[PDB]
């Protein structure tokens, strides 16, 4: 149920069967790209929600709470990249 | 060129060819699916927030809104778009 489980399964695959490497490293590359684009948009959405709240635009606060909730759910599945460029999960996040 | 559907069938072809892989790689496929769905849920929410901003005519955040549009369009290049009949379809 974590992004890391998926990463490890791909690698385990072409470790065990090397003929799958080119293909599965391709799949890993796409999963990596998808996670990156998602986190890019999520950060932008978070910045938009900060704008809303800082401006006192309470009419949109529900959608902002939704965004908060969606980000927290995402981090559970995918963790968070720390200051050193390392993706970490749970209490390792702080 | 880099497409979600490409990733998804790479997994299926793998366990097709080596059934001992099905448990782990189908789990992997399920996680990739869940990631796409969660991202698309947030994206749609972000879109409606930009929609609200633009209906208020708030120019201060128009830049962020146009960034959202740019990101949603790049996403559809990779992951396609679900049409009204539930079929994920990729730009032609």
């Amino acid at each position: 149920k974590k992004l890391s489980d998926a990463q490890v399964a791909l690698v385990a695959a072409w470790r065990k069967y090397p003929d799958l490497r080119e293909s599965l490293e391709e799949a890993a590359s796409i999963l990596s790209l998808i996670v990156f684009q998602a986190e890019t948009l999520s950060d932008q959405a978070n910045e938009l929600a900060n704008y809303i709240r800082r401006q006192g635009l309470e009419e949109a606060e529900g959608a902002c709470r939704n965004i908060d909730i969606m980000r927290a759910k995402w981090v559970e599945v995918c963790g968070e990249v720390n200051q050193h460029g390392i993706r970490v999960y749970g209490d390792a996040i702080d």
